[PDB]
């Protein structure tokens, strides 16, 4: 299995690498219907999301759609610093499908 | 998908932006049946509801719905500062749609 | 909706509202069959449950009393003043309906 | 019902009351096949697991020792003291029924 | 039932305890399809993983899955020191089944 995040995204089409070494700027959340998701912004402006669950998440992604909004809150209200995120950059904001965490 | 709060309330109807830029000042919860909701308030006077789940609601937002009070306790007791509030303003205390924390 | 827990608590019969403005001072929780439950007490020595599921409650009650659960545990450990209570006054201990925490 | 872990203690058979009155010393958990456990200890080598749910375990149980766990964890991690464990000792190590935190 | 990681690790083929007695360096988890997972390494450079949930995990085993990934990240954001992890080692990075922290 993946070592790392970067050899995690490399398995998949449509991702890449953000690399930013810094805490979370922003946190937002919605419940509002259709719009059922979290975005992150870094100081410097780039924003993420992490995605409605739709039709292109297999089942096994649920569960791990609410882990990732979970992390992304505590992360937020700890200021742990966000080493990298993997994301999917065919959507805008770009949606995330990994994180890493380091000092 | 929007890239913030603001643009992801004007996609509906009946909602509006709370700028409130402070901690919340009380948190209320119930689990009383038929008042099964949460209650925050600012030190403002500004009051606001986390809905009863109810037939206004799609199934995706239960979720959702249970997410934000999690993320309303959390926040009071971290004493995280609230950025905006996106609520449907059709409902007293106005609803929660969406919440913002930045620093 | 209710404004604040005053106004939740005279929406029901045989509740009263128990102002404490003061930290939990011990929280118990249990496994044991038909006795999952929890309860807290103050330093004044009054002492409130949240009940075991049971018949009185609606299947909405069935996610907040969990939700209960866990705020009075966070809020025992972060030292939290709870503000109000509201209770039922027709169990022994006083049966948790919901609570506010200010200040 | 009980008002604290002595009398709710007293209510079961093959129970008793250890009396800590310290913070937990060590937290393990399991994702083991047929061993998927916690196991807390204090510094006076006193050892308990919170069992792998079983035949033994009633419907309503099930929630409760996953919620045990969790107050286990953020028990550990804050050094929260730990007053009293009510708990099974026809179990090796015993078995907990339920925790009281004060002090 | 076992007392401690040790003598649950043995209980097990393919496993191994490692020593850390550090907090964890990083960590890294994933939504992204079939790679529903946690990765975390430590300051010497080892790296762990709680493998996706597979036709080698039974029922039991997908709850105490979750419950490790929560239990990693809040040790990670609280830095708490990792004592011994037991792994199997016929995976690589070495796949998490049970994790020990103490002072
Ligand atoms: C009802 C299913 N039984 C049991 C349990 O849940 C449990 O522990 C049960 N049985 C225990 C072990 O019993 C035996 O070893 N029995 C076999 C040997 C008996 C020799 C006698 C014999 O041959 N009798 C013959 O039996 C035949 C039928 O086979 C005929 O009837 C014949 O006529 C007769 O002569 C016994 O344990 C107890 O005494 N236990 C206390 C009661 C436990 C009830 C459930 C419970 O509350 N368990 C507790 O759960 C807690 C979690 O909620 C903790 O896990 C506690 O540790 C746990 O006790
Ligand atoms: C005996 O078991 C039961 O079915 N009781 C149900 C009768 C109808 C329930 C009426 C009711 O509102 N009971 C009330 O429920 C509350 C929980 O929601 C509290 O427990 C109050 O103490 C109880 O008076
Ligand atoms: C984790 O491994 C297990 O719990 N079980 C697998 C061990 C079984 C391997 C050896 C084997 O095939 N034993 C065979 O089991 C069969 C049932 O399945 C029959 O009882 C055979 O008589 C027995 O020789
Ligand atoms: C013994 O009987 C069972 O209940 N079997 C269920 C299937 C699992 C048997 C095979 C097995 O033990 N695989 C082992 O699973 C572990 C997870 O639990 C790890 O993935 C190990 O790398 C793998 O070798
Ligand atoms: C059939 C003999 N037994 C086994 C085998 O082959 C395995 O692998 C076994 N059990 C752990």
């Amino acid at each position: 299995t993946p070592q790392n995040i970067t050899d995690l995204c490399a398995e998949y089409h449509n991702t890449q690498i953000h690399t930013l070494n810094d805490k979370i700027f922003s946190y937002t959340e919605s419940l509002a219907g259709k719009r059922e998701m979290a975005i992150i912004t870094f100081k410097n402006g780039a924003t993420f999301q992490v995605e409605v669950p739709g039709s292109q998440h297999i089942d096994s992604q649920k569960k791990a759609i609410e882990r990732m909004k979970d992390t992304l809150r505590i992360a937020y209200l700890t200021e742990a610093k966000v080493e990298k995120l993997c994301v999917w950059n065919n959507k805008t904001p770009h949606a995330i499908a990994a994180i890493s965490m380091a000092n």
